[PDB]
RNA sequence: UACCUGGUUGAUCCUGCCAGUAGCAUAUGCUUGUCUCAAAGAUUAAGCCAUGCAUGUCUAAGUACGCACGGCCGGUACAGU
């Protein structure tokens, strides 16, 4: 060879645990629901599964004395099948660099889903754990659980999120606009992020609490270290 | 298969209709090699009709002098068909 790789230094302090390998999954940092701001960690530990799916590259302009003034905005859809899913919206006056300006923002906005069983259980959850909503501007989704090998029924934009997202059969029902995806697409979003925030009667058991990835692993965060 | 997509603006988010989509049954266009199943003058004029046909029927057992046939030998109630 003759060329070296130096890729990513961290700044962030998150950064800094996982680049020296403590932190050894994203359910760490998701269980004290730490920020991320570093779009490295996550294609860390992933980035070995992670897709994107560009939904729309959809003109704006604005408007001025000289005429008209045009930027590009593009959805992109990221994520990988075994649950976890992200999404992210960007603008720039050209093309090809809001794409990429938008798989970075995807990639940190990531979030883990929850999957159940129908009724019965027979391992491997394939359904949304219970009937759970999402709006975003009069655009709603009902994400209503299904038994197996009834696919998901949906139009084709949130087919793309459920699908990524690995939810195997699902029925949903929309309300209102549905034309102007960009809400659209928010809302299915919205929708499987509140899965973990439900609460259900296995949850009901009290959870230990253990000291702070941060708290214990404080020696090695000084030494030279941010 | 518990589903949507295009269109009011310089641009955005709504309200709302229009158009797109699929099945079903009537008509119609164009095309058609083999097999099984088969709906068919209802929609309008319960308007009008040539011609042909669509309800007849006898057992040992209601009535046989058909001069019909037959008999064989006829008639005494009197054969058989």
């Amino acid at each position: 060879g003759k060329a070296g790789d130096k890729e990513w230094l961290p700044v962030t302090k998150l950064g800094r645990l996982v680049k020296d390998m403590k932190i050894k999954s994203l359910e760490e940092i998701y269980l004290f629901s730490l920020p991320i701001k570093e779009s490295e960690i996550i294609d860390f530990f992933l980035g070995a599964a992670l897709k994107d799916k560009v939904l729309k590259i959809m003109p704006v302009q604005k408007q001025t004395q000289a005429g008209q003034r045009t930027r590009f905005k593009a959805f992109v859809a990221i994520g990988d099948y075994n649950g976890h899913v992200g999404l992210g919206m960007k603008c720039s006056k050209e093309v090809a660099t809001a794409i990429r300006g938008a798989i970075i923002l995807a990639k940190l906005s990531i979030v883990p889903v929850r999957r159940g069983y129908w009724g019965n259980k027979i391992g491997k959850p394939h359904t949304v754990r219970c009937k759970v909503t999402g709006r975003c501007g009069s655009v709603l989704v009902r994400l209503i659980p299904a038994p197996r090998g009834t696919g998901i029924i949906s139009a084709p934009v949130p087919k793309k999120l459920l699908l990524m997202a690995g939810i195997d059969d699902c029925y949903t029902s929309a309300g209102g606009c549905t034309a102007t995806l960009g809400n659209f697409a928010k809302a299915t979003f919205d929708a499987i992020s509140k899965t973990y925030s439900y609460l259900t009667p296995d949850l009901w058991k009290e959870t230990v609490f253990t000291k702070s990835p941060y708290q214990e692993f404080t020696d090695h965060l000084v030494k030279t270290h941010t």
